[PDB]
DNA sequence: CACATTCCGCATCGATCT
DNA sequence: AGATCGATGCGGAATGTG
DNA sequence: CACATTCCGCATCGATCT
DNA sequence: AGATCGATGCGGAATGTG
DNA sequence: CACATTCCGCATCGATCT
DNA sequence: AGATCGATGCGGAATGTG
């Protein structure tokens, strides 16, 4: 009941989330040459550039899933 | 002559306005799918996702074409 | 041995870094209409958009490649 | 519940084939 | 060499599970 | 003036047609 | 089924207007 | 060393040419 | 008018250089 798992990323993560394609959206543009990555891919690795933990794409996945939950109880 | 319209709002504009495509430009790729944005577009959803206030496409159509009148007193 | 050259522009420069594309990466699509960009040219004009110093995609060129020279360092 | 982890269309992309 | 078709890999939905 | 609101090329995009 | 042509929709210029 | 400055494939892009 | 081929221009590697 504490300090495991963090709030500084969340705030990140939500600049992430702001960047990129705000309720959306663009899809999955790795299409020109022989590295280009998906939305949730991008999100990750800006956390990774603004922390330094590594939170994957799949504990994106899941978060954000979270946060459609949330805005169902109206 | 106090509240009515923002100047942190001003801030998250101005942080849009750099992101994206900084003195221009990209033009309108709204070409992929079934729901892609213009430039300022993206910039209004940016606001609203950063504050909450809804400021739309045309609200910054206008605010920017102020912003080069300005830069035209010299 | 003081101000000649900055570390707030440092702090820009590496905001930019993390917005584009983290590790890499997209190359070079100026393949659109009459004026789209290079990676390093954007970073550029973020940060004079958000400082105001002129610094090239040449003064970027050179400093990156001073980052993993430093990620050499083991 | 806040999580991780299978699914499901997709949409490219390297190898047979008129 | 150009269409054809299994890789493989993503995001997002649907599920485990502690 | 700081604003909102018509214009103007554009550039896609769903429906007739050799 | 592939070119052809009115939708429709954007950004930015040119205008209202309080 | 922290720098600027040639290189090197690339990959478009405006002008000759079946 | 569509392929063909020198512009030109980028990022990143390899070099100057103070």
């Amino acid at each position: 009941a504490e300090g495991v798992w963090s709030p500084d990323i969340e705030q990140s993560f939500q600049e992430a989330l702001a960047i990129y394609p705000p309720c959306g959206r663009r899809k999955i543009i790795l299409s020109d040459e022989g590295k280009m990555y998906g939305r949730n891919e991008l999100i990750a690795r800006y956390i990774k550039l603004r922390t330094g933990k590594t939170r994957t794409r799949k504990q994106v996945s899941s978060h954000i899933q979270v946060l459609a939950r949330r805005k169902s109880r109206d």
